[PDB]
């Protein structure tokens, strides 16, 4: 029980079964521990759980990489089997309920959830391959089965990982969902990429690039002169309601000039995030300025698939294993504007 | 731990050691443990302590006779020696350290506070045989050492218990005390008697006749007219604020007629009660009226122990093991009235 | 300051000024002071005030009778001048802002809103002379002002308190009201009294004979007949919703019989009180029943001052100061129901 | 939404659909409501749930009669369909989610828990009929499927209601269970009664007897000589544990002489109820006293059922729709004792 | 209400009027809401407010410029008609009461307060001019009125704005103050630039010369010999306390140094700030320097006005709409120190 | 009392004893304060104390330099004489009683405990000199008496302070603990540094090339060959589980790079700490990498008098006045590793 964990978290970094104990005070949302002479606080809830509840799940994160809680979510992942994941920029579990964790929040193994099964977890395979309804993350392609191949990053321990060479955990990860014991098979998607203003670094050329010329330089040495790339991209800030800048790149290049302010109403890894931000110069603002982490390159490759002939119309791509909407303008063959609804 | 102790508990009613788990919810003030598909209550905090600790605390309550709180506040018990004492009025313990109970609030052995040992612990005794400052407990005479013998009554499980042929826990207590490794000797001394407004049993002859008899009829019988039992016992409700009424038994025969409010600002046993007191015909109030509950007997034989020549006197009086102090107040050679300081 | 009001509190019953300090803790709800080796609760905060200030509210609460709160209600006082009423029931005060009383919770006194004086501080008379908008409660006529003379009790400490010549608080209230500098001019009007299912007494003959007789003996005496008193006050238990009992001393006779439960959703003094009933042989309930507790000769003088010929009328009556409406349904010259609103 | 439900339940007495609005305020686990000038607490969250969350489960709790929830718990009765069931006791919920009535708890139907479905639900027989896993509570036969038939009580807002000509809500409940899409078939059953020790009545003529008689004249009136009605049933209270007493008639006898105390550690509903019962004149106790409460006649039946041969015993009872074990220790042709498991 | 104002907030990114609700829970500081099959955080109490009220006041913040809060503090602002100001350093209102905004805090727009009325709301020019005792915030001058002309700076969601030819939200505002019926007219001031030791940038030659030049060649550059620059500006660090340090430009040159930790117990915007300041090379500190924010060619003007033959004198002068009081000491014609009291 | 305290933080920093109220509110973990028109958070409590309190203990923090708070917690300081230390990382207090500071919190003087004195107090040298067990903090060697000579840095409110020529607070401490009346005589010790990965500046020309230098260019000047320079100091990244890595130099100089992620499970002064540390390229990781913060060249000292001719070896080292032990690991000639236990 409680002491136990806490001694655990103490010892050995996290929950490990060993044994011993130590002494703790839950209080409000904080779990202190008798250290010595003094009292030192171990934990404070972020949860709508019982604090004593939340540290154990804690101390019990799923210590591996995997693959980054929008994809979870975006197959509709409702629970994990036997292991539960923490989401360090919440200080919260993916989900509310458990399997095989803890006792007070374990439920029975069923079910018409969707349940995540992860290979490195004893015979979790074979579970998966019994269940109706479920996800499966694998370090390895599993025979012929339609396959959802990961993008070259992954989630661990708070940080996004990236494939190469050098890595230890695993970052490419294969992904299956059955859904009536029959299993799905998705059109190829495209990935976003799990950065943000604190951690950005580039991928391509043409986003280093981006990120080093002047606007008019960028656009006309990749023919975007009908793209509306200052709009889009870049942003325009010199109107009362703050325009475009719908990607982040564009974003991050942006607030790295140190004059930027954002709110996030509804935080944590997700496809589209929504900032409330103001430009500090111009006092430019958009209470809702929808962004994406789309590969640059990757992201004009979608402009360029669109018919600038047509006035209005909703554009529909496959990203992070859903399809992701967006409105794209034209006049005068020309994109005015292009945003996530 | 935690989910031990709520074991023991569910299943034993209390903690004796026993070995097993209940899933367990530490929220605010409040235990819960699952049971079936409902979350349960099992403990509602009123202590300054963490409600998991506060707890296990009450679950390691000592289930055993012991003399009332307020002899060992008079004898200056500081904390118990390897038990813990619940006062069940409170919902609290006595004191707020503990010592070879629980490890959060352990303290060491090793000070210079009183502490209380108990001949029911095995090598309790011999322990404070070889304590400087210190008190002991017991259920029989210990050799021929100098003893506080204590009252016809006892504190059992919440509960006034009475000495009888029938009762099957101890409740004459035979009392020691050390200061500098010596022994004091015994003051002999009166003894409240614990009773209240909802649990009230007469003692003796002369207390039944006065919750029964008229005023007039009670006063003439036992010779009390020059010791304004109206002012001081029956209590007087005429003006604007009420009048004496110090003594238990007078309050009890008065509030059993239903007209009366009380308001205790500050609980738990005591040799003395302050209540704020009104009476709901006249409106008569008295926002600090003290009480004492004395064998009837006894207050009047201290009353007429006193020179009623002197107008004003602070008399001193052995109760309770320590010093008790009176104002009493005479005119013409009768008392004008008594109360506790 | 905190610790010395903790102060007056344990030594004097509540808060008169008297210098001293206790220590004290805050500890979310509640106020706890070290007393000996104790840690004693002095205080529940029930308010949606900072414990420590409602803790302060509470000594400071006003130790006199005063007029009940549904009447300062009634006549729209918003705050009090320079003292403060406690609710013993709702363990709160009347309203939340205060004046003259506590440094955190004063307002201004210059604003607009309708301020309550009373002649037992000092220059509030003149003070209330000089303001616009206002309430003034006294013992006394004040010269021939336009006056309001309240019923035939008050409420003092938590209790409700009767005229009589033996009472030594003041029951018989002269209320004024201000308008513009200008005092309004009192509707006669009759008075709810303000008692309850705990403590209820008959104050006339008729109240009596209710409370005792069989219900057809009564109606015919009274010569009630047209008056459907089986269904209004008696109370009509045979359908699957509870039918009538809109008049307390019904409800009161009725749930004495044991065999009743009552939910109140919203509590405090209140000229009309609305009820969650079930009877627990019928399983007859109401969710919303409403009910006034008049002097049942008023009640019945009420309806026997209609006209039993209209099918339906909302009737206006003046009571506790303002007006008061119910439904009166009739068919065939009788009464069908009768009801607030 | 928040305010809306305020508005109901204020208005309404509980939720049911009306449109309206009051201001509120969430204070940890209290709910308050604007009222003119002041601020009136409507609910206090005794929950693991949100406040905000357990007042809205409170106000749409359902307002009808139903099965004791012990009969819920021993058919297995995870959730609800398309209600919730307030447990007055516990002030609480019957269960943790939810399903068609609040959005935060709802979760999918779709699952295989034991979902409960009513009658008095719009389609839910139907429902029920297409539902592999799940119980029917009904007031009529349904065809001639195989049927529980519920005992001749039920709980109503609070309170046991008992089966009779008047009562305007159903009591007798006919119960069905599938599992595997398959009916099951009822094992008769005895029940227990679901009283206690405020509100408790006879049922038979036996039970009035006992409430009434000397124990010699009642022990030898039923010819009971063989059966120790002393130990088991009226107590022993002669010795430091407390002996036998494992029926409620005889508990409930006994504490209204006045000198009993007991504490249950997890309250609710339940077939068995176990005790921490001293008595305060011997100081006899016994930290876990398990009680059920049988009709008498019931309990006796059971016993002359029985082989006074066999030292010891764990005899099998179908009770409350579940098997219920008890010890029975015998001694030369007589009972010692007998108790639940 | 609160769960559509969590809609508004996710969908719209604050409060816009929009319809639409989201499942939330309130739990004791903390806003959470269901999104998917997780709980996430909306908001987190900073307030006294009941946190589903501070919620809403967030939710309902004024997204537009305006004059910095310390402006409105030493106008003596009460409340703010019909709009709810966030101080987002603070993340609190200003204030505590509200108009036409939450119903909860809603007090009737009357009425000896100052009320704040802005321009940009439907005719709330109106209403301040027909208001006794108001102050009036608008982005153009109204006729003729004595008007308090703002600096050259402004406050628009957390962060400060400076006046310029590209701004599209106003800065430059005029503001008008009436007491009773009569327009105030001050004498022109100087201002307090609120910056801060994380956003500093200069405003003249002389502040970007301080910044840069060793001391001593500044000084020599501007005639400041006799004005102890050293002492008071640039601050003194080679004693146990710490030596003047009153002008925040000298405090930002000072920490920018890595060698500077400072505390402020009441945080907020304000014409003076007192730090709690630690040099952590020479262990100089000071428990209270009091700093003010002029622009430096600004603070030199008032030191130059100041008699430097007379030892100590309590200068006044006026600033961001008050009076600031500075001590003055002077020896041998040299300034000794100057500071805030 | 509390208002004063208040008052005391507001006015002067600090608690000086100065006089004067302010109002305050007490809600759950903050103090708020009214200023003007606002309610102003003054603190917030990360403590186990009652919030009321521990704001006291804070605005009582003894405003001094002191010893690191590892250094008492490692000569077992139970408690301080009538001052009391807080500590900043935690927001706490050293310890959790009192003496002479706070009468909630105050215990007797007396006394098993091991009690730090303080030269600077008026005549807690004395006090000390007859106290049995005891430790004291003195700036000056006193007499002739066995003296622990301290480190060249001292902790003075939060930050770390260096011994040097400019220094106004005392940072080189002499340190005395008696343990019965004997004075305590312990063989020389090393130091750690008190350097963190925010605060870390160099103190030897080796460390200064040890953060410059490539590694084997390093190692090759300073002969490491055999120490294993590239594990245990460096780091080893290459692997699933993360290598060494066990001198904080080595830890500051890897993090600086920019790829490093650290969790502490019990933050605070100590001489050692855990790291549960990910690399976040390579995902090599380890949940408990415990470092310590040796000043290199003494690191080098002690593994240069290793025998290398061992393969494993408990290692004994006096440092921060107690014996910390590592484990050393060697194979042909070489460490393989050297760590913590």
């Amino acid at each position: 029980g409680l002491e136990n964990i806490a001694f655990n978290v103490v010892k050995q970094g996290h929950f490990i079964g060993v044994e011993g104990e130590l002494p703790v005070a839950v209080v409000n949302d904080k779990i202190f521990t008798k250290s010595g002479v003094n009292d030192i606080c171990m934990f404070e809830n972020k949860t709508t759980l019982p604090t004593n509840i939340a540290f154990e799940l804690y101390a019990k994160r799923a210590v591996r990489s995997h693959p980054d809680f929008k994809l979870l979510h975006n197959l509709q992942a409702d629970i994990c089997y036997k292991f539960v994941l923490w989401d360090y920029e919440r200080s919260n579990i993916y989900g509310t309920a458990t399997i095989g964790v803890c006792k007070y929040t374990d439920i029975d193994v069923n079910s018409a959830l969707n349940i995540c099964f992860d290979i490195r977890d004893n015979c979790s395979l074979e579970k998966f391959m019994s269940t109706p309804n479920a996800i499966f993350i694998s370090d390895r392609k599993i025979k012929k089965y339609p396959c959802m191949v990961g993008p070259d990053y992954a989630y661990f321990n708070g940080a996004i990982i990236r494939d190469s060479d050098v890595v230890k955990q695993p970052v490419k990860f294969y992904l299956y969902k059955k859904v009536n014991n029959e299993f799905i098979d998705p059109t190829e998607c495209i990935y976003t990429q799990s950065r943000s203003c604190s951690d950005f670094l580039p991928l391509s050329d043409m986003e280093k690039d981006f990120l080093s010329f002047d606007s008019d330089v960028f656009i006309k040495k990749y023919g975007l002169e009908n793209y509306a790339f200052e709009h889009v991209v870049y942003g325009d800030f010199s109107h009362t309601t703050l325009g475009g800048l719908h990607l982040l790149i564009g974003l991050y290049k942006r607030q790295q000039e140190g004059h930027i302010i954002m709110e996030e109403m509804l935080k944590g890894s997700s496809t589209i995030h929504n900032y409330f931000i103001t430009e500090t110069n111009t006092a430019a603002f958009k209470a809702v300025c929808s962004v994406i982490d789309l590969k640059l390159d990757d992201f004009v490759m979608i402009l360029k698939s669109q018919d600038l002939g047509v006035v209005s119309k909703v554009v529909k791509v496959p990203i992070d294993l859903t399809m992701i909407e967006f409105m794209l303008w034209c006049k005068d063959g020309q994109v005015q504007t292009f945003y996530p609804r």
